[PDB]
């Protein structure tokens, strides 16, 4: 039996091996939805080859590459098997992986989606919190596809563009946090500082009105509420890159700063990206961690697990697709509003694309 | 009969008349908990004198002054009256007004709380979201007082240092928003953009690790969930003041930007300060409102009411004190953690002051 309802899972993806790094950065620095540079078509191929060594080193430090493709597939299969039982009417359900910077590319997934002749297609972002640089770009890619190809869609599109506070997403964070808290000495458990750490954004993106900072902040509050504020916490921002101003406090500074002030037990929480990724300076570079413990007497710096393959996550995914199908909405109301200082002509077009879909 | 349980309502206060503007600014720029300047004791008087004209002008544009004292008394009386019934064991209760920069000063209130012979004092901040420059300074003032009169408290202190998501606070916001939405033509309601507007913080305070932006974001999300995301929204920051970088987007530029992009109906919501204050450029300056109205034809720009006299607010204030008293907590868990990059040695002393209190 042919597939009825297709679920396109959107993410930036990641280099499978250190060999895939160059082409990851290449596509990344070419993404005008993410950034605009002078003579970009020529500077991109450069910067990519230029930073490849550095990025290659960082991925080596965490296993040799990104496991996103595998976790997404395993999560997708778990979502589908549950979707076939939850909503018989829209079954069979089939999932497609739509990575932005590496194969299987977004356009490739759409292209294949068109061929299987689906009745309904769902652009399901894998970023719980919305940013024009993440979800925005993935959704813009879909619009850019049909327009670069020159023809209209042959299936009904809709989208789950954000889910910063989905009750089952919150339950998974709380569970992973409790699980890691148990790894600290029993007599220090209540002194542990929970440090929520999300990827920073350049202030120029924040200042034009990106909704990301506000949604990440909302996820954090729901998690602490579920945990009944058992420990103190802070929302900090990691991996800023370059010399320009980025939203702080930086995770690096915060850990050092916190240690210089007596807090020896820290629990980092990946609150805005659901799969493993590049870690922070004090977790990786061993030379810096020594100086740290030698002066501040750092006791424990731990990191909660990523929602990788927790089966309770698949239940979160399927529950979202199910609700979406039952509500008949084409996108959240937040998507109908562009950033106050948006200067990307494609944003409006992508918006209209989804609000204008049939059914 | 004498007062048993005293409730100290903390806030920055405000100039009652245009004549009280100088001393207000004076005490403000002298606040070391708010900002640190070189030879501050000399520079403060100058800055205060140099800005009084502009601030007097601003307050005149809104009626000639701030009504914070009157509204706080009203809410205070309503809170006390409701407590005496909710908590008979701690009754009778008495509210005191502790403004930071104008009479009745924080110190004046504490000094009077002693004389009344209270056997319990509650430092209750009127800012739902915590910032070191707001609630932090007012709490630091309580510690700075006893550390001046060289003596110790004759009563037991405790504090309600934050309440960003108190359910009755959320209901009030949603009620005022719905009520204001009705003032727009009904054929345009669903298109009204809800602009939550909170006072900005300098980027140096944000990067230091101030919890304010994350708590304000939490209030926003709670309010929108309560309204069913009936309209699109954005959290923006107002009253920048100065040349240095502050957290954006700025309310002024967001309104201009939103209008330049076809969003004609905007609803402004004062989400982080519960009483009337200085408004934005497009609400005051008539020269700008016109340019805006004709360069990009804006239809309606309205501001929801401040949670001034709404009785449901008094009920929120009372429900908080009651819950606080029955939980037996001395402060929130969050107060036990200082900012990652704190450089104010008084902060941790203020912390110990509250966590070390009897019972
Ligand atoms: C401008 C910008 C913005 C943004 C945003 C963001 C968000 C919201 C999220 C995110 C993410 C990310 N990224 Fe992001 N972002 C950016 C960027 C970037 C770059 C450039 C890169 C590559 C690396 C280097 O250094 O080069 C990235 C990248 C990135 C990735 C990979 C990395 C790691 O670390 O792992 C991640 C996952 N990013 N992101
Ligand atoms: C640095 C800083 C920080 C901060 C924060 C804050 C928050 C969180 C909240 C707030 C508030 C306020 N303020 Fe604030 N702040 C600041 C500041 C300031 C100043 C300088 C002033 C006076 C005015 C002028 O211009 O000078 C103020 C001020 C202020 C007041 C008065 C105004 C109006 O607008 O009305 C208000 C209410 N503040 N705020
Ligand atoms: C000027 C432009 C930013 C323009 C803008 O923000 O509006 C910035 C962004 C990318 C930068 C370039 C990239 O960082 C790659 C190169 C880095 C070298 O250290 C300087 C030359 C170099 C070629 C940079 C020149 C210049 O600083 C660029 C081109
Ligand atoms: C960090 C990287 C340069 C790396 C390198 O030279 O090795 C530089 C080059 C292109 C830069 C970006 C582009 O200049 C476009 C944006 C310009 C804004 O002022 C900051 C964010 C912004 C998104 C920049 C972030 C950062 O400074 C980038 C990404
Ligand atoms: C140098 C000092 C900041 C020191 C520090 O951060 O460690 C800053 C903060 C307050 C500033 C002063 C205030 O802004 C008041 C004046 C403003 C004028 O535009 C310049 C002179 C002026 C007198 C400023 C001189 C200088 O930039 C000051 C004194
Ligand atoms: C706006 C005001 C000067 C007003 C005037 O000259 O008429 C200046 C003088 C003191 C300055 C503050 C002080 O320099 C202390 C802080 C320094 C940080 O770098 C920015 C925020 C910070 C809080 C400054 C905000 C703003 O630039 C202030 C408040
Ligand atoms: S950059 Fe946010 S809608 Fe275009
Ligand atoms: S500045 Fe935040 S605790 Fe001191
Ligand atoms: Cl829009």
């Amino acid at each position: 039996r042919k597939p009825k309802t297709g679920i396109l899972m959107l993410n930036m993806g990641g280099p499978e091996t250190l060999g895939d790094v160059h082409d990851f950065l290449l596509r990344l620095f070419l993404d005008r939805d993410l950034m605009t540079l002078p003579i970009q078509n020529k500077l991109a191929p450069f910067i990519a080859k230029r930073r490849t060594p550095k990025i290659q080193e960082q991925y080596r430090r965490i296993g040799g590459g990104s496991p996103i493709k595998i976790w997404t597939s395993k999560q997708g299969e778990g979502m589908v098997k549950l979707l076939d039982e939850l909503s018989p009417n829209t079954a069979p359900h089939k999932y497609y992986i739509g990575f932005r910077y590496v194969h299987p590319l977004t356009e490739e997934a759409i292209e294949e989606m068109e061929r299987d002749g689906l009745e309904r297609a769902i652009a399901f972002t894998q970023y719980p919190q919305y940013s024009c640089s993440t979800t925005g770009s993935s959704l813009n890619a879909i619009y850019r596809y049909y327009n670069q190809v020159g023809r209209k869609p042959t299936m009904k599109w809709s989208t789950i563009d954000r889910w910063p506070t989905h009750h089952l997403l919150i339950q998974c964070f709380a569970d992973h946090i409790l699980k890691e808290l148990d790894h600290f000495p029993l007599e220090k458990r209540s002194e542990v500082v929970i440090l929520f750490s999300a990827h920073s954004l350049p202030m120029s993106v924040v200042n034009r009105g990106d909704p990301y900072p506000q949604e990440v902040s909302a996820t954090v509050q729901k998690v602490m509420e579920r945990l009944e504020y058992c420990n103190p916490y802070r929302l900090v921002w990691q991996s800023k890159v370059g010399p320009m101003p980025w939203l702080g406090p930086q995770t690096d500074e915060s850990i050092k700063g916190l240690c210089e002030r007596g807090r020896k037990n820290i629990l980092l929480v990946p609150i805005a990206f659901t799969s493993d990724h590049i870690e922070t300076l004090y977790e990786l570079d061993i030379e810096y961690s020594q100086v740290l413990a030698k002066e501040c007497g750092v006791e424990n710096i731990r990191r909660a697990e990523s929602l990788n393959g927790n089966p309770l996550f698949s239940k979160a995914l399927a529950d979202l697709v199910h609700s979406h199908i039952q509500s008949n909405e084409l996108c959240s109301k937040q998507l109908t509003l562009s950033c106050p200082l948006c200067v990307n002509p494609v944003c409006r077009e992508t918006k209209s694309f989804f609000t204008s879909q049939q059914l």
